[PDB]
DNA sequence: GTTTAGTTCCTCGTTTTCTCTCGTTG
DNA sequence: CCAACGAGAGAAAACGAGGAACTAAA
């Protein structure tokens, strides 16, 4: 118990809990604490970039192993770019965390943003798989809530041999474990170039402006405040009748500039992954998994629930 | 000639689960 | 050595979107 509050305390004072031989990559063991082996550290920026490139712990280790490096077990460099130790964190099982006295290995950032791409390949199994669908994980079934899966079915008559891409529930896969839900059974080939056709009108859409939302002109107007403001104290205390004028011609040389400045800005102004079908296969996946969150599928209609909003007003 | 369907096994990255062992603590 | 125990390393089993045949209706 008293030994057990020692632990606790030794970790709320920022030393690592976990200092077992080789169960530290990248440290060091000096008396009980951690410090950076340059070596390994070295290994630890190489994995954590090129998995923050491939989002694949499999692609990493394929990556790796070309490079000449040692490879290691699938779930050692998930522990690895996982676990803020590696940030500068120490942790208690949920009763203690916080920043340690060890030198961090990694960016705060850089690894937050790894642990983004753990969570949203967490949410869309097997879209790493090479089998992985372009609206993968995607759409969903309006009817029994389920989500669709991409199915293929292929068959030979003579010689000619057809082959079949749809999108259907769940219910209709797992025809023994559930029953049907009566909604659509889609061509992918069309709910596909369907989707490809709103990312490309969304996306043509966004990009242009609302006239309040786009001073160089309403600073222009500012100096004839200036000259109003000014004449009109004049009548009342204000300056002297000198004081008016070494002012007033001030605000005038400067509307000078700015009137040089529109008229002349204007000219130059006067004789002045958008392209998603080029985007390799994985790619374009990825471009829609960023721009749509859900694509909700009724019989006949489909309704994609954008992630990514737009600039301008709505009504 | 074309599709729509049901069985009955595969695939293969990512995830879980479950022992082994280390080792710091008062 | 006491006693307690959190958690990496490893091996192995579980997940789950998808797949390949072949067969029998529509
Ligand atoms: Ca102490
Ligand atoms: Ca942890
Ligand atoms: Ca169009
Ligand atoms: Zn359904
Ligand atoms: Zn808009
Ligand atoms: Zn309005």
């Amino acid at each position: 118990d008293r030994m057990v509050m020692g632990k606790i305390k030794r970790i709320e004072a920022g030393l690592p809990l976990t200092t077992a031989k080789g169960r530290t990559f990248g440290y060091d063991v000096i008396d009980t604490k951690l410090y950076i082996n340059e070596e390994e550290a070295k290994q630890l920026r190489l994995i954590y970039d090129i998995f923050e490139e491939e989002q694949s712990i499999t692609f990493l280790q394929k990556r790796l192993k070309k490079l000449g490096f040692k490879v290691r077990t699938y779930n050692r460099y998930n522990n690895w770019l996982t676990n803020d130790l590696y940030c500068g964190y120490v942790s208690y099982k949920d009763k203690v965390h916080v920043k340690g006295i060890h030198e961090p290995i990694i960016s705060e950032e850089q690894f937050y943003r790894v642990q983004e791409i753990f969570s949203r390949m967490g949410k869309n199994p097997n879209m790493n798989k090479e089998s992985a669908s372009l609206l993968n994980n995607l759409v969903v079934c309006s009817k029994c809530g389920l989500g669709f899966v991409h199915r293929r079915k292929d068959t030979v008559s003579r010689g000619k041999k057809y082959h079949y891409r749809y999108y259907s529930c769940k219910t209709y896969k797992h025809t023994h474990e559930l029953e049907k839900c009566g909604n659509k059974i889609w061509r992918a080939d069309k709910l596909e170039e369907l989707i490809i056709d709103r990312v490309n009108n969304y996306s043509f859409a966004s990009r242009n402006i609302d006239k309040e939302d786009e001073s160089l002109n309403e600073k222009l107007k500012i100096e004839h405040a200036k000259k109003k403001r000014l004449f009109d104290l004049y009548i009342n205390g204000s300056y002297e009748v000198s004081e008016l004028d070494s002012m007033m011609n001030d605000i005038d040389a400067q509307i000078n500039y700015y009137e040089a400045q529109i008229e002349a800005n204007e000219e130059l102004k006067k004789n002045k992954t958008v392209d998603f079908n080029s985007l390799e296969f994985r790619e374009k996946q990825l471009y829609l998994k960023s721009l749509i969150n859900k694509i909700y599928i009724d019989g006949e209609q489909v309704t994609i629930e954008w992630l990514l909003e737009h600039h301008h007003h709505h009504h």
